């Protein structure tokens, strides 16, 4: 398991968390020096438990699918909650079985559905360490509309930061003041699958992508990534979704 406490948190302790989260995900190969997540993992070992504590010391445990860094659900006191999707229903066979009751949330976990439920796109939802503390707090008691927003924060500040050093840095810069994500951050989130695929297809193609990936950069300019020499590949991306899952 991995843990993160908001009480006393700073950029360093957050970076240690995100490093622990990355290191907890299994891999047997690197591709261009980036860990390649596994095609599949059977049974319970498929799910990492993240223990998150708000500033007051209250806690939820979040279940994460180690093949794709997808959050499946969470435990808050004696109630478990899972996304309304088959992968989460499967996860509920393995994690938090000791919950006194299990609630299926009224949406799946993908960004489009969560934004619909929350009533706003994630361009408009501030993220940061304060936002994470609020998210955890919200998730402690069921409210499905409030939870959608909370989960959009939680996904970005855990999984998406594990995937991209740039995103991890963006949260660090919001350690004490929330701010909506940069467009670059949004772009990288949306491109993770595509990037992961193209980096893998590059291996038998002399480091060249079969299909260019369009990102937004730090300055809000849209740019094409065509090969493994790009800083998105050498510096930024930390985890690859296996092509078998794409
Ligand atoms: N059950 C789920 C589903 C998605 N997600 C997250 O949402 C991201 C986007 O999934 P997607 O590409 O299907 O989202 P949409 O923009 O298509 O709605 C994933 O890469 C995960 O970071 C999650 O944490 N748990
Ligand atoms: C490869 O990417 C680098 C870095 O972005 C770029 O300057 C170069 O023009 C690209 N070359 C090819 C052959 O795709």
């Amino acid at each position: 398991d991995v843990s993160f406490r908001l009480s006393g948190a700073d950029p360093s302790s957050y970076g240690m968390f995100i490093k622990d989260l990355r290191n907890a995900l299994p891999h047997t190969e690197k591709v261009y020096n980036i860990p390649l997540l596994l095609p599949s993992v059977s049974g319970a070992g498929r799910y990492l438990l993240m223990h998150l504590f708000n500033y007051d010391g209250n806690t939820i445990t979040v279940a994460v699918d180690v093949t794709n860094v997808y959050i499946m659900g969470y435990l808050a006191l004696t109630t478990s909650y899972f996304f309304n999707e088959p992968a989460a229903d499967l996860a509920s066979q393995y994690v938090f079985r000791s919950a006194r009751r299990k609630i299926t949330l009224p949406y799946s976990g993908n960004y489009e559905r969560l934004q619909i439920a929350a009533g706003k796109p994630r361009e408009k939802i501030p993220i940061g360490l304060p936002a994470l503390d609020t998210a955890i707090s919200t998730l402690l008691h069921y409210d499905s509309t409030a939870a959608a927003g909370a989960l959009l924060v939680l996904i970005q500040t855990t999984a998406e930061a594990a995937r991209f050093k740039y995103i991890e840095q963006q949260i660090q810069e919001r350690a004490y003041r929330d701010e909506v994500p940069s467009s670059a951050t949004i772009s990288l989130e949306n491109s993770w699958s595509g990037l992961s695929k193209q980096i893998q297809l590059a291996q038998g193609n002399n480091g060249v992508f079969r299909t260019p990936t369009v990102l937004v950069d730090s300055k809000g300019n849209r740019v094409q990534i065509t090969n493994v020499t790009s800083n998105v590949v050498t510096s930024n991306i930390q985890l690859l979704l296996n092509t078998k899952n794409i």
